[PDB]
């Protein structure tokens, strides 16, 4: 393991075949409302669009999953709510050791008052996509696939 | 964009202030068959340890996603079918452009006789997981979680 660099939300390795790029681990947060997902948006320089997603973000130092998931339900969207952990997964485990933690949230009541907050039913969003007017990102999918396989 | 480096499947560059892994586009196939999903695993270095995944790979050059999805699955499991395209997703847009497309196996066929094939009911990798036996890549979960959408 030989680091090539070491930098703000990623550090590049090498293991001898492997180039590893490690990363914070992140959580994700699926709600519903009405019939409606809580998406958002927020440029993206990495990808130079803006694909559809769901609340989420890196796990600070000295936060858990759970204590993450409130925090950036609460700073990209202002709302807070009873959050159960779900699932997680390895974003790509080919290169990165980036894992996501997702979480579901209920009973959402406004705490608060560029991340565009995007309430929007997941029929929608997916035939959108299907249309290939809007991208999604790992997060935005689960968070559709998972309501439909749950939540109907 | 300034690159810090040019690898094999990556490289490393900065916008500023944003810290970009640029990625090839990948595929990733769905195949259901008497109740049990396609999954496999490998060893993955980056993560230490071989998550739960679904037949996937890189795009090569000249080669487009249905392509790709058609090599990868007969080169990880010997078996070619009816593909169709579902849907796709940016790994982590946070900081890499990876893409992934995601397709659907049907009517599979032994074309062919260290990437275990692991055939598992959708519902048992769910549960496993649940009970943190198995980890997920982020193919793995959309596999489970489309069938529990679409295919039940
Ligand atoms: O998460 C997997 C990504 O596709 C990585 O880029 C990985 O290195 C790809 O490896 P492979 O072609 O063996 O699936
Ligand atoms: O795909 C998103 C990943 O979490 C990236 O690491 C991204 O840089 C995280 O940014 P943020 O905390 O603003 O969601
Ligand atoms: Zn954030
Ligand atoms: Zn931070
Ligand atoms: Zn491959
Ligand atoms: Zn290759």
């Amino acid at each position: 393991r030989t680091y090539l660099y070491r930098g703000r939300i990623l550090n590049l390795a090498l293991e001898g075949r492997y180039e590893i790029v490690e990363h914070k681990p992140a959580v994700a947060v699926i709600a519903l409302r009405e019939g409606r997902m809580l998406f958002v948006r927020q440029m993206r320089p990495a990808v130079g669009l803006a694909p559809l997603e769901i609340p989420a973000g890196l796990i600070e130092p000295g936060e858990d999953p759970l204590e993450a998931a409130r925090r950036e339900l609460a700073e990209e969207t202002g709302l807070s709510g009873d959050l159960t952990y779900l699932f997680s997964y390895f974003v790509s485990p080919g290169f990165t050791d980036e894992k996501t933690h997702v979480f579901l949230a209920e009973n959402l009541k406004e705490v608060e008052a560029a991340i565009e907050v995007v309430w929007m039913r997941p029929e929608e969003a997916l035939e959108r996509h299907q249309r290939g007017e809007v991208e999604f990102s790992a997060t935005g999918l689960v968070g559709v696939l998972y309501y439909h396989a749950f939540l109907r």
